[PDB]
């Protein structure tokens, strides 16, 4: 039948096995294990699924090879800026906690070593740095600091320079072939929205921004770096108040009184800088993240069902008196497939609403008492929405009633489907599992034959989705009156996956005909012993319950008469 | 992931070079050099980009070779009209400032020499006209000054004749084969909207216009001029009040009482005229705009990224036993391609917000801090708007809620796209940059998985694209919760180009399998060291964020029940 | 650039000619010349365009050759009805005027010669007819006059009979081969609203008519006539009241009291009739209206224009150093096409406004001062309208503003298009221009790049073209900010034509390479001197001036907070 086909796709197994088994492979990040101390206790493994990385972002944020300065009290203080203008800041690299601060410009021209400057506590336990380490091809200034002082008040700006492409170190030939040169000759723009290091707008220049002026600063910084031993230095060359622009961007000279009043006595000077660079890690000094795969399996069993039998005169009359064979298949089709499918669906609905709760998600693989193996891939979720048609709708006119009903129903269906999609991350799982193409997720709409006219919206073409395709089915059971059941299914592939909603374990059963005696009777019997069952994988299902639709539709004819009959006027 | 590949077009680079460099070719209009080092300053070569000719109309105008009479006392005063009838006017051509006025009509057969009459100071510097110049093939009348005098009151009119059918000299041989003829015998109409030189309708003819009449004057003007040395003359032969027309287009005589009073003693006389003449410029004696091309370029280089790790038993084969650890590849994908992309996009959003301010266009090449090249082509512009769903809308019925929401969001999107393009002139840049084809501009919309129900209107085919092509992408990340990021892309191109939004500089990495001793453990290691970077070219971006939408959706439930249960009447 | 050629077709012109000229062969219908009297003044020939016949029907029509009974008092009145029953009526044919009346039903057996019971003064002046001409094969009754007498009150009814096929004389020989008889055997009915000769509803049949009754009169008319020599006869043979119809079609007899009251003593007798007969004009006695061809000529000149120059150091190769002409091509395109297009368009718009005024149609060929040859085919017309977006609307919510603005703009633009086309007769002129195919008239929409989001209405297959097709273009100029310019164009043809809106007479330009020494500089030079000019032919234009739109746009952000926050109820 169509309804059973839509939700659980038929999968046939040769009658030699008791069922089918699924093997599900998972990918996971291993940060380590607990139990390097001894307590004679469970070893507890910190394990989590990588597919959770489809939603969260902190799941994979790795910078262990990156070079950043490390603060050491009394060892390299003289190469750093004083802590009297910007105290130390806390940063986390890997699992180590340590502080850093901005480098100092070479006042006279003595250099700094980056390899010595970056001694993380983890690498200290690793063994002192050797010569084999090599700085990456990419080295650049990432953040530059300036000091705005006017009258004795100093405000600091944390200006991101890494975006400009002149901060990229460029290769030079000058010394052997190794030194890497920085040419940073441009104008630095401090805008109206530029905020202080503490996170606030400036006040010394606030007079110009109240007039909405932007100030240009010309910055001249130069330096050199060697990619073999971390040896190098960078120096400040020149910096001066460059230009000022009005609303439209037209140039306003420095001598103009519009800005000289707010720029008198105003000093801008370079203070410190930070260097963004890595190694060329081929020494494998740095450990990444362990990626591990486990096999999870579940077994499925296929039973035998109660039999169905026919009485027949054994000797003769096997063609026209008493039923021919086709009645057997008719009974088989009517009862075993359609009738059992509906009961299975409703059982799934009650099981979800019971175990999972209404409108509440769960962590990936946080439930083990549910059906199927989709919990490895999708977040558990369920919801139930009730539409009170009479309460939310009211119109005396009996002509646009269809449109109002359709608007309500389609509104609820779309919003609920898409809220569930957002909370599940299903489309991400589909995109990750398949390669070469990302078929659009399919939404299943299986309902009774009362509602379907309120699902398709007149005058339109896209009915229930703009990123979805749909299929509407009708079933004639008396249980599903005024009920809307929806879930995610795949339309094409015919083999069991955790992404597929449901399967029909089917064993072809051969018709057994033979003569058996009953109590004082001789008759041939023909028997149909089915072997089938429905299984489910997705822990996702959304239900709409509508009541009192009849009263609202009857309100069409319950309106109060409004007649108009007067002499025509023209 | 479809979102990532939508904005950043994958560019493949062989693993032998640190990156790629783009040589951008600019063309400029030279105007003049300002500042000298004889006073402590440097030269600033004033160069302005032609592409702003897309948006302005004066920088690239030129009328150097057009002939205009010059005024000075005692040397050419005779060939001009009396200066006390209409004072001289100051008109500016090239770098020379001068005066002009109408030529007085010949009466005795004595005319004028236009060529020698039309020497501007720049031509004086070059040396006086020898025989070298040549009046071009086209000569036409510019304007006729006719004075409507009634009694003692004189009124002046400035009628443009250069748009007439027969105001252009027609070549004819009845004489020397360089003589050029004019035969202008037609009627010009002075209507009810014709305006005097100093403004406002004429007082003398106000009566006819208040009744909506029109005045036709037969004009007979003839003149001869030679295109070899500039001997010429023009004589007015006839001018007389000819017809009067009513409001519907019917003739009214010159004597009828409807117009007799306002036309009794009315005299019209022709006073002066001008000419459109220019040198044939076989001569190379006056130079137009001087155009120069400069070559700018940028270095775009490629880093490497921290690695990923697998642990495997050592004493077995890795070449024929056990998979290639697909978990590694999936972890690489999710970790590296997707999250870095959204992080870079959001950082670009914040950086533009910080630098350019909201809704403030800047002139081209007026800033250098932004990463990319498109600032050499398109005006920088960043505008963001927040839409408050509950405040700006008023609804309680569930059925019509999405209709209202769609109207709101689509209206805002169309507003933002059209206004942003207007301020940037994007499509003009595309038209000028591409010769031989013009790709229809494509607008990109990238958002989370919640909104897209509202981006696309129900019932139509043109949702956000009225004159644009759109592509909607969805991401499941939690950063972009109910947000929309918008910018322009190019559909069918695969290289770095100044009008591309951004490129993913990709160089594939080498899978590495070796044994490494790790804390007294002998295990196989499989490391993949990703290496890529998200670049950014186009300095225009549009971001809208929806808030408080949840309460508006809940308003589908927070309606007050309007229940009317009245007895059916008919 | 689309906005350019969408308005002006780029018509190539050979470099040998100085321009192109058009000859417009004009059809004129002759009416009459005044001044055959001896005075020695300008003769004015009344010539009027047949193309004006597209609007009016009184342009070309004649009834001269068709014979009309003329009254000649005192000589032939015996053959006419006594004018004491009906006063003589005058009719106009050609330049002759004469009085006419119905011929009497001759029961006394003596007939009438229709030829000699006709002849106008013009026919007499040309010569009294002498059986030079025969009569047409079709002759039929035109009018029957029947007198209704009841109680001494007489009412006259002028019944139109020419629309029955039994009154058309049927060729049936029995005596001569040119003799036809007439049998009129049918019923004539008088309706409840049939107006009488006096021009009002009846007073003796009013009783029946007011109740919705109708009266049927059976008429039995026979007549004989020979086209050989104008011999003919006609006699009345029978007339009575036949039956009476109700307002449904059921028969009611005379004896019935409902109709017997108004038919007592009611006697109806026919008194006269008229004839539809005419000459075969095999001998061509009569002159028709005259048609002549006159030729018009207009010449157009292609002028030279300012040049553009690139300086280039000379003694080296011109190949791979300094602009290789790319800057020349870009500057040429931009400067010489795009700015000049909008310049000419706007100047033409103001020129039309200056002459034609707002909303004032003009008769065909009534203006010659305008540019173009379109005045020879269609009525000149110019209209101007301004939409005050904020002042014409009142809405607060931001959601529906898009649709409302779209509807307003589309309504106004379509109404203006249709009004202009009706008042100009452009479509009829286009249809008369070609035979075998009539292309659908095309409307061009060139406007700035702000509005186009409003010209399209969502969900509309037919957007602005209800009985036309359209094309939408955009341009980035600042002058056209919030302006729409309109006309009609011909997309399927590319050649000059009086129905073409405008054409670019363009000349291919030859690169010039001569070395000019300039202030002791030896520099390589390249020249690209344009020559072209924009022209206007059709004097039709429509402009929409949308102002204050930005404020109504911001009115989306100006609504006064309508929030409804109440506890959910269900």
């Amino acid at each position: 039948h169509e309804f059973a086909e839509l939700f659980y796709r038929t999968y046939i197994v040769t009658p030699d096995q008791a069922g089918f088994q699924l093997s599900i492979r998972r990918n996971l990040v291993w940060e380590g294990w607990t139990g390097e101390g001894l307590s004679g206790e469970k070893q507890e493994i910190s394990k989590r699924n990588i597919l959770q990385g489809l939603l969260d972002y902190t799941t994979l944020e790795t910078n262990s090879t990156e070079l950043i300065p490390v603060i050491q009290s009394g060892e390299n203080d003289e190469q750093f800026i004083d802590p009297s203008v910007l105290p130390a800041q806390t940063v986390k690299q890997g699992k180590d906690t340590f502080d850093t601060n901005f480098l100092k410009f070479s006042e006279n021209g003595e250099g700094f070593n980056l390899l010595m400057l970056a001694q993380t506590p983890s690498r200290l336990k690793k063994g002192s740095m050797t010569f084999t380490d090599s700085l990456d091809s990419r080295i650049a200034l990432k953040q530059l600091l300036i000091s705005v002082t006017k009258g004795g008040t100093t405000e600091l700006f944390a200006l991101d320079v890494n975006r400009d492409q002149y901060a990229a170190y460029t290769a030079t030939r000058e010394y052997n072939f190794r030194l890497m040169q920085l040419k940073f000759h441009t104008s630095l723009g401090l805008g109206e929205e530029s905020t202080t290091v503490a996170g606030a707008e400036s006040a010394l220049l606030k007079d110009l921004f109240d007039l909405g002026y932007r100030i240009e600063l010309d910055v001249k910084v130069d330096g050199e770096m060697n990619v073999e031993n971390g040896n190098g230095d960078t120096s400040l060359r020149a910096l001066r108040l460059a230009r000022v622009f009005d609303k439209e961007g037209k140039e306003i000279a420095l001598t103009d009184s519009r800005v000289s009043a707010a720029l008198s006595g105003l000093t801008v000077t370079g203070v410190g800088y930070s260097l963004e660079a890595r190694l060329t890690n081929i020494n494998q000094l740095e450990m990444g993240l362990l990626i591990d795969s486990d096999v999870q399996k579940q077994g499925f069993m296929i039973p035998t069902l109660p039999p169905l039998v026919i009485v027949k005169p054994a000797m003769v009359e096997d063609d026209k008196t008493y039923p021919r064979l086709e009645a057997l298949t008719t009974a088989y089709r009517i009862q075993q497939m359609r009738n059992n499918a509906v009961t299975t669906l409703l059982n799934r609905a009650d099981t979800l609403k019971s175990y999972l709760g209404v409108g509440v998600p769960h962590p990936i693989e946080s439930n083990l008492g549910l059906e199927g193996v989709g919990q490895y891939y999708v977040r558990p979720y369920y919801n139930e929405a009730t539409i009170d048609v009479l309460n939310d709708l009211n119109n005396l006119t009996s002509a646009a009633k269809q449109t109002d009903i359709q608007g309500l129903i389609v509104s609820k269906i779309n919003e609920m489907v898409y809220t569930a999609d957002q909370l599940t991350g299903y489309t991400a799982a589909l995109e990750a599992a398949f390669s070469g193409r990302s078929p659009k997720p399919h939404v299943a709409i299986g309902t009774d034959m009362r509602l379907p006219q309120y699902i398709q919206i007149n005058g339109d073409d896209r009915t229930v989705g703009i990123g979805y395709d749909y299929t509407i089915a009708r079933i004639s059971d008396l249980r599903m009156k005024d009920k809307i059941v929806m879930t995610f299914i795949l339309p094409n592939e015919s083999e069991p996956h955790p992404l597929q909603h449901g399967v029909l374990g089917f064993i072809p059963e051969y018709l057994v005909d033979f003569n058996m005696i009953r109590n004082q009777r001789i008759g041939r019997e023909i028997r149909l012993t089915p072997r089938y069952r429905y299984f489910n994988f997705l822990p996702i299902m959304l239900v709409i319950n509508v009541i009192n639709l009849e009263e609202a539709i009857a309100q069409r004819t319950a309106l109060d008469v409004n007649e108009t009959q007067v002499t025509p006027a023209s």
